[PDB]
Parts: C-alpha cells; structure tokens; sequence
C-alpha cells in the first residue's frame, strides 16, 4: 500500500463516480498494484470500481500471433474479474477520444492508468487529459520499485543502476494485500473474430501458403503464466545460470511473453525466486535480468525522448560509428531478405526462423541478430528501423521497453562501453559466427529451424 507506485497527472475537481481503471500495460488481476490502488480510493468513498480496456487501431500494425495472445488473455480476465464484482469494459478506438466519453457519459468520479514509459501511451495521456476534468492518476504496476523513483536520470551502465535498485529492494519488494470484491460494451470473441480478419491478409507464410507461426509453444492467459514460472523455478532455475547462453537449450523462464503483457507480475516472480533454495549463482544470474536489465530497459525509454533513434546512443558509440559510416559494407540486404532470412549466415538466418516460427528468439540469439543487422546496412539508423520492425512485427514479447532498450544495446552500445575498433561497427561490441561456434553447437541451432 505504499504510496511512492503512485503519480498525480492531472489534479481536478474529484468526482463521485466509479473509480476507472484504464488498464494498458497490466492486463492481470492478481499482483497489481494499479488494480488494488484503484480497489483502495473506491472503498474511501464508497463507491464501486470498474475496469476499461481501448482497443486502439494499432493492432494491424502487428500480427495474429500477438493479437490473439493479448485477447484470449483478456477473456480470462474478464471472468476473473467477475468473480471479484468487477465489471470490465472494452472499448474499441482512440483511448483519446474513447476514455474522455467514457468518463462523462459513466459518471467517472477519479481516472487510474497504468505506467508505460513507451511513446504511444504518452500519446494517449496527452489527449486524455485534455478531455477530462477528474482526477488522472497513474501506478507503476509493472515494476517492483518505481521507475521515478529508481533513478531520477538516465542510468549510462547497470553497474551504476544496481547499487541504486537493490537499496530500495527491502523497501519496495513486498507481498501483494488480497483484492477485496466490489461491494456491489458487447462482447470479445467477435472484436477478435473481426480483428482476425482484417489481419489475415497480412499473415506470414512460407511458400506452401502454411502458416508459419505455431501458437503451441505458450498458452496465453494468467493461469498459464503461473504454470510456466512454476515450471521454471522447479525445473530450469538451477542451470540457469550456466545455460542461459545456450540456445540449443531451452533453459530460459519463457516468461517475456507474458511479462510484455503484464499477465504475470515481475515482483511476484522475484518474491517466488527469492524463496526457491536452487543454485544461487544462478539466482543472481536470474535477478539480474528480471530485476536490473528489465526495469533499467524502462529507465532507457522514461528518460530519453528518443529511445528509438541514433540521438540516444551515448557519445563515444556516436562518434565512433560516424568515423566508420562511409566503409564500404561487405554486404546490403533489404528489409524484405532480412525478413526471410535470406542472409549469407545460417546462423543469422535460423535466428530469423525461430522468430517466425515460434514468436520467441533465444537471448543469446537476439544479440547476434540484432548486431547483424547492423553489419550488414546503408547505416547505423537504416538498421535501427530495420531491426524495430523485425522485432515489433513477430515478436511475442516486442514493442516494448526491453526491446528498444535491447536493441539499443546490441546497435548503439547503450549500457555498454567500448570495445576494439573494426570496420563498420567501429567500437560496438563484435559477436562473430566463429565465436558463437565456440559458445554453442550451432549446427543443432541451424537443423532446428531450417
Ligand atoms: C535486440 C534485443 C531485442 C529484444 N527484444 C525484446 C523485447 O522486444 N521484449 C522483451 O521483453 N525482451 C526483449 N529482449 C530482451 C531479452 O532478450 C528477453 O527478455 C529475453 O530473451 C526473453 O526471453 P526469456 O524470458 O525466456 O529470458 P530470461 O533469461 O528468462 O529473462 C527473464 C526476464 O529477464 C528480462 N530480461 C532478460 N534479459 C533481458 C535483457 N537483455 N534486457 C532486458 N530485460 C531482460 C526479461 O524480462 C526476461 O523476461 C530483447 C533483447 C535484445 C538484445
């Protein structure tokens, strides 16, 4: 209940109607603190809370693979939240122009949003709040201590923002209170029927004309959420840290697709990690991705502007890839053979199946992907759009946060440092086929995603 997870956009006239949540990045019911913050001011005035979602017209903008992960999600969600009196409601349009006659026409008394440093959402506020004349309240319910309260500034190394996250560890890192029941618009299965539709034409395929992804590999909703971080601590989280690297193996959590989402809670992940008695290097090693690299990737987009471009990147990286824009490429390829893997790499190219196919590259993989990309392009901004349409279009887990932070890293060095000059990449960090041959069995990588 601690009062720090909350932001006051806009300070209004407090109506006397339902408390609103409008619920974007946290798309659970347990452990989240945007749901029970909301549940708290409806009990301190007496008057019940509801649930609204927006369906924007960004969704064609992805794939099938991601819309129907989100929807079939939200329609556990809605059952669960029935079963609380919690009435949910999905709106499809502009939030803008959607949340503004929502509040007036349900009487809205205070307005909550969840937290998402990204863009789009700063787009949606902006015109929200100049809309309504209620409270505009928002809650970090994404990360287990606030993003504006982590850091004040934007953090150039994890080695600086450690020290600054684990302080505020025995603070923030606490167990969720219940969600007490309320005290007392058509349907889903059609929106994704429609939305469907609309997207089939734009599916991917392999020649055949067979679907090339497989929605077999994670279930959505809450419940499988749980299911896979329980597989996870009981099963993989003692060679986590010594096989995180592999990818032949698949000794990841396999949580980003739900973590992107918000159908499982990080904070409840690191409490269940935290009571685990496994391999405590491989503790540390977990702890550090879900904790450091995941709310430092929020800490990149929050603060800077312009997290998807060239003006982000820190100095030295600027410099050094300019020095380096006129050498000659050892190779161009398109967006359309980057798409099909059509690389001269089979290595590159089988990280690109994986990712079409199941929705989820390796993490090992994801760096030689991305850095790839960035060998073998007019530029260092032609292969940052590059690499954000590929991981936006078929990831699972994209357009989010850790991705453009991610990709950040891997292009622009973010969080990063110098490392020898080469051609091309200048002082980026280098990761060659001959060293991957060394880390792993590529060869099993490749015949797996042929
Ligand atoms: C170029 C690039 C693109 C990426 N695209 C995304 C993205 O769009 N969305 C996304 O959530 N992840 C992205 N990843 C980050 C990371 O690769 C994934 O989080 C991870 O691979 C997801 O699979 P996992 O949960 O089984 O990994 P795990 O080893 O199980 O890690 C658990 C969690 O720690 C976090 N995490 C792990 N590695 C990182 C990291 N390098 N940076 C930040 N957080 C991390 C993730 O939340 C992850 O879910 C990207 C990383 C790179 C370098």
């Amino acid at each position: 209940m601690n009062p720090k997870r909350i932001r006051a956009l806009k300070s209004g006239k407090q109506g006397d109607g339902p408390v609103v949540y409008w619920m974007s990045r946290d798309q659970r019911a347990e452990d989240n603190w945007a749901l029970l913050f909301s549940r708290a001011i409806a009990k301190e005035a007496n008057v019940p809370v509801v649930v609204v979602f927006c369906l924007t017209d960004e969704f064609l903008e992805a794939g099938i693979r991601q819309y129907e992960f989100m929807l079939k999600g939200l329609q556990e969600l809605e059952v669960s939240l029935s079963r609380k009196k919690i009435p949910s409601f999905f709106l499809r349009g502009d939030p803008g122009e959607k949340i503004s006659r929502f509040v007036k026409d349900y009487n809205a008394g205070t307005l909550v949003t969840d937290f998402s440093p990204l863009r789009i959402k700063n787009q949606w506020i902006e015109k929200v709040i100049s809309g309504i004349s209620i409270p505009f309240f928002e809650v970090d319910a994404h990360n287990v201590v606030p993003c504006w309260e982590a850091s004040q500034k934007h953090e150039y190394a994890a080695h600086t923002f450690r020290p600054k996250l684990y302080a505020l560890l025995p603070e923030f890192l606490e167990e969720f209170p219940e969600l007490e029941p309320n005290s007392v618009v058509e349907t889903l299965s059609d929106v994704l029927e429609t939305g469907v539709k609309a997207l089939l034409p734009e599916r991917a395929l392999l020649k055949n004309k067979d679907p090339l992804f497989e929605p077999w590999h994670f279930e959505p909703g809450e419940k499988a959420a749980k299911k896979v971080m329980e597989s996870f601590i009981a099963d993989r989280l003692d060679s986590y840290g010594a096989l995180r690297n592999d990818p032949t193996k698949n000794m990841l959590s396999n949580l980003s697709p739900y973590l992107h989402f918000g159908q499982i809670s990080s904070q409840r992940v690191v409490l269940e990690v935290e009571k685990a008695e496994s391999n405590p290097g491989s503790k540390k090693a977990f702890l550090d991705e879900i904790l450091i690299w995941k709310e430092i990737s929020d800490n990149f987009c929050y603060y800077n502007p312009g997290y998807d471009g060239f003006e982000s990147f820190p100095s030295w990286a600027k410099e050094s890839l300019n020095a380096h824009r006129n050498d000659v490429r050892s190779h161009i390829y398109t967006l359309e053979e980057f798409e099909a893997g059509k690389t001269h790499d089979p290595l590159w190219n089988a990280s690109q199946m994986e990712l079409l196919s199941t929705g989820k590259m390796h993490g090992y993989t994801r760096m030689y992907w991305a850095k790839k990309i960035l060998e073998w392009s007019e530029s260092p901004e032609k292969a940052l759009e590059i690499a954000i349409c590929l991981n936006d279009r078929y990831e699972l887990d994209g357009r989010d946060p850790n991705g453009y932070a991610g990709i950040a890293w891997s292009i622009g060095g973010v969080h990063d440092r110098a490392w020898g000059e080469r051609e091309v990449t200048g002082k980026i960090r280098y990761m060659s086929y001959e060293g991957c041959k060394r880390k792993f069995d590529v060869k099993l990588y490749i015949e797996k995603y042929s």
